[PDB]
């Protein structure tokens, strides 16, 4: 009960900042997400025994692949963590304590292919779901972690609470498919120009949590360029196998997804900060001012990208 986490003193200052690296030692990620649930929640709101077996369960479940990996998963928890902790009053105890987890499952299971690949190859999970293929699948394998015994750090929730929390860890999962973000910040964006936007109706908080949860998964374009530059060669890796794979099914991939137009990045990059990323953080922004830091360094990485295709680096 008087147990606490404490991180070395750069980590314990800088973990509270938005553009925070978990750094590459893997050991210490778990004691990372321990420190960041105890401080966003209370040290009461997870039995420490549980957690821990939840914990080490969901990373057993991520695979060694480039870039949808534990890390991923820690460091989408982190950006939600620095969310939580600059808008303290907003949130509920049930959606603090939901939030975290849902971050840490949001990828569980990812083979590093996209819900097009799967389509395209005719997987078993595109038959058992149609849409936000890999994301049902997330929720479906959180769901099958929490059922283990031993690992239900949700236990000592009242029915109606518990129902509550995998509905919100449902909803902010399915809404990491970037297919759908496009749909839900325009909506966003209405609401808050027309001044419709209100924190009290549920409809309205589901849209924001999932805004939350694409400015989280995509956190990677808000750290300082050094870690953006080396995440990108990860998310290419990815992309360029799954590239290799579509040319195996006798399909030419979009050149994103080409190891053969590697040049095309930094414009295809632009076109993703543009189209994605800016439009993101600026709606979180405008729904939540504290969270302005993360739009300060899209717009430093975007800058740094323009910097690439003039050739000054
Ligand atoms: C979709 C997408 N997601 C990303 C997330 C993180 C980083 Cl560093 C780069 C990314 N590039 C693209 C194209
Ligand atoms: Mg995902
Ligand atoms: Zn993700």
């Amino acid at each position: 009960g008087l147990m606490q986490f404490t991180l070395p003193v750069r980590l314990c200052k800088e973990i509270e900042l938005f553009h925070f690296d978990i750094g590459p030692f893997e050991n210490m990620w778990p004691g990372i997400f321990v420190y960041m649930v105890h401080r966003s929640c209370g040290t009461s709101c997870f039995e420490l025994e549980k957690l821990c077996r939840f914990i080490m369960s969901v990373k057993k479940n991520y695979r060694r692949v480039p870039y949808h990996n534990w890390k991923h998963a820690v460091t989408v928890a982190h950006c939600m963590y620095a969310i939580l902790q600059n808008n303290h009053t907003l949130f509920t105890d049930l959606e603090r304590k939901g939030l975290l987890i849902a971050c840490l499952c949001h990828d569980l299971d990812h083979r590093g292919f996209s819900n097009s690949y799967l389509q395209k190859f005719d997987h078993p999970l595109a038959a058992l779901y149609s849409t936000s293929t890999m994301e049902q699948h997330h929720f479906s394998q959180t769901v099958s972690i929490l059922q283990l015994e031993g690992h239900n750090i949700f236990s000592t929730l009242s029915s109606s609470e518990y129902e509550q929390v995998l509905e919100i860890i449902r909803k902010a999962i399915i809404a990491t498919d970037l297919a759908l973000y496009f749909g839900n910040r325009k909506q966003l964006e209405e609401m808050y120009q027309t001044g419709s936007l209100n924190l009290n109706n549920q409809s309205h908080r589901d849209r924001v949590i999932g805004l939350m949860m694409t400015a989280c998964d995509l956190c990677s374009v808000t750290k300082l360029w050094p870690v953006t530059k080396l995440t990108a060669n990860d998310i290419y890796a990815e992309f360029w196998a799954e590239g290799d794979e579509m040319k195996k099914l006798g399909i030419q991939p979009i050149p994103m997804m080409d190891r053969d137009k590697k040049d095309e990045v930094p414009q295809g990059q632009l076109g993703f900060y543009n189209a994605v990323a800016i439009p993101c953080y600026t709606t979180l922004t405008q729904i939540l001012p504290p969270t302005e830091p993360l739009l300060k360094a899209c717009r430093d990485n975007l800058s740094q990208w323009e910097k690439v295709i003039r050739g000054e680096e």
